[PDB]
């Protein structure tokens, strides 16, 4: 036969996820804050029955249902729905957008460590690729010095995600008052991931650069902060024309979403404080006991803390002890996972050899368990 | 500015309705039957408010949620789950399998007038295509002689999507039969799309080619012939050896579902046959009201009846008469839909140029005035 699938490497953070993801298990390893329960979002985001059994199981709309892409609109974009593209998590938003922006030859540059299919897309169109490096940023804003260097004239995109998965390093309201400048005067298209922009630690919460009007990409998502990773919703703010460019795409893949999924969604994003402040606020308490948790075992661990998000980058000085290969963090997290019933991101999904994602996102009520078996863990090797 | 959106034309099915498609209109052009609402569904299906309730809104699998894989399995996996990928649409399917499975050289056979996408990714994957024609299937077989000089061995895949949308035309269980043994012996991969299979009016429901375990890759969806096309469920039935290396792109697109849509598509596969039974017995109702229309009329319209599915393509004598250009069908459409409220699509859309596409899958109480729009179009010109 000639049944021969073509074979393509998965990326480390799905596969990592696929075969040791399940339960009986401490999970501190997600990006997102712990997920809600639909009864509970019914309750919180106002929804009777009687207005789901209302809708009709018809064919959605190509650039999102009109009343969710308002209430993404008025939140993110100033209140103009024409610059929102709805999508099936903003997985599909990056996905869509960036093979209808980027062109085989132009410069882009990329903030180091980004998220696969951030980094991904302009690597498959060809692009000429330039990395922004991760200590660059630092303080709330991108070295000016190295800004001036990657991103000169011609400079076709900056793509980058604040704050970050998985550092969260993000930036002060000065920091991309700047950025947004030097990329506005270059004539290069900011590219901006939002997806946990709502948590918000070191300074305010950014304000959407796609609010703005001018020539910018930028995602979101209800997957980070918001608690529904599994509503499969996310958006782009960006210009109309590029929006539409997206169909012929939409077409072959996914064509809409779900009107029912949309009423969701809706409600959703107009109670979008009371979603995000409960969780937030529940971050924190972890983060709070985190913080303290660094400090008594700072002789294995060191780490930068989080600027933004529900997910830190802690580093094991065994590791750099050792100095590679990449390969032993992932020996390390399947250690742990095995011994202790925990898991972490091991930090070659993140070009971060030594580092693994701990996210802090989860339920209160251990967490401390997690932390309380990698403890048990970090000990029992040293 | 570097916002350049790169510019490819949209699918003309698809333009067609963004352009056209809304209110205050009769509606005759849809190749599945008419939606249902949330509220039919949770009675018809079976579903409690506690049920939904239940659902905590995380991460599904990326195969798909195992309830539902169970549910699409059983009717047409023969019990196999490990062989069902479920995916937003058939569409997603259809995007993430041909991906995985034509290279660039290999020889494809592509049904004539064959629905965009299926014919699209061969022609992206820089295949080598061979036509299959429209008249070589006729009696529920294809021309076996034709089949024995187009599917030869190094063939790498026959796609075909039966019942075929928009004509009807479909196979014999014997056609079938025959069409399997044929890529069975020469190696090649039967790509079959059953989107409209559970409606069938010459002969009995074709089985899944899917279920006999062997190098092929079937199609389906709760969208045609289920009443579900918001739902945005389908699924593709293929051996897990190409199932699992379509995950890769599935991590940059889509993820995965949501495990509330997912719960509510596995309560739709195990009530199919009461979802489909009450949309097919109207269906037939529309149909023959249409056998009539179309005697009545036969100075000016000639036609193949449907040997399944619930769309027809009748073709216009005027537009025969006068020759081409293809344009003049979309004028005919177009003037047909501003004088009259009527919509079909113009068969532009799948390579017809005089058709159109008349689907009589929608509400018994007209569908009538359509055709009665229809009718006082056909006389006016004449
Ligand atoms: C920054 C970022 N963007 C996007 C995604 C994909 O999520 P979704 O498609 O649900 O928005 C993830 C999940 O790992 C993420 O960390
Ligand atoms: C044969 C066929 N397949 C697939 C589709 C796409 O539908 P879905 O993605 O809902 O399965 C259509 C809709 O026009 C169709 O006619
Ligand atoms: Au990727
Ligand atoms: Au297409």
């Amino acid at each position: 036969s000639s049944l021969r699938p073509r074979r393509e490497d998965p990326p480390v953070l799905e596969e990592w996820y696929r075969r040791h993801l399940g339960p009986d298990i401490h999970d501190i390893s997600s990006s997102g804050v712990h997920p809600y329960s639909f009864a509970e979002i019914r309750d919180v985001c106002r929804i009777p029955a009687a207005d789901l059994d209302a809708v009709v199981m018809d064919d959605s709309v190509s650039q999102g249902g009109e009343g969710v892409r308002r209430a993404i609109a008025d939140r993110y974009a100033g209140g103009d729905a024409d610059r929102v593209l709805v999508t099936h998590g903003s997985s599909e938003a990056i996905a869509l957008t960036l093979n209808a922006l980027l062109h085989r030859g132009d410069r882009v540059v990329v903030q180091e460590g980004i998220y696969h299919s951030l980094g991904h897309y302009p690597r498959a169109a060809g692009c000429d690729v330039a990395v922004l490096p991760g200590r660059a940023v630092r303080d709330g804003e991108i070295d000016p010095d190295v800004l001036a260097g990657l991103v000169t004239p011609g400079t076709a995109a900056v793509i980058v995600n604040f704050p970050h998965n998985p550092t969260g390093v993000t930036l002060s309201p000065q920091g991309l008052r700047a950025l947004k400048e030097r990329t506005a005067a270059t004539g290069a298209v900011l590219v901006w991931d939002a997806a946990t922009a709502e948590i918000a630690h070191r300074w305010e919460v950014l304000a959407d650069p796609g609010a703005d009007g001018g020539d910018t990409v930028s995602y979101g998502t209800l997957s980070k902060t918001f608690g529904l990773p599994g509503l499969r919703v996310g958006w782009a703010v960006a210009p109309k024309e590029l929006l539409t460019a997206t169909f012929p795409l939409r077409d072959r893949t996914t064509l809409f979403l779900s009107p029912l999924v949309e009423l969701v969604a809706e409600r959703a994003v107009r109670h979008a404080d009371e979603l995000i402040g409960a969780r937030a606020a529940e971050a924190r308490h972890n983060l709070a006991h985190l913080t303290g948790w660094m400090a008594a075992h700072e002789e294995l661990v060191r780490w930068t803390p989080p600027e933004g998000g529900v997910c830190a980058l802690p580093v094991f000085r065994e590791l750099e002890r050792a100095a590679a290969g990449p390969q032993e963090v992932e020996r390390f997290c399947l250690e742990l996972l095995e011994r202790h019933r925990t898991l972490l991101v091991p930090g070659t999904a993140f070009g971060a050899p030594h580092g693994a994602r701990l996210g802090f996102g989860g339920p209160q009520e251990d967490f401390r368990a997690g932390l309380d078996g990698l403890s048990r863990f970090l000990r029992e090797r040293a």
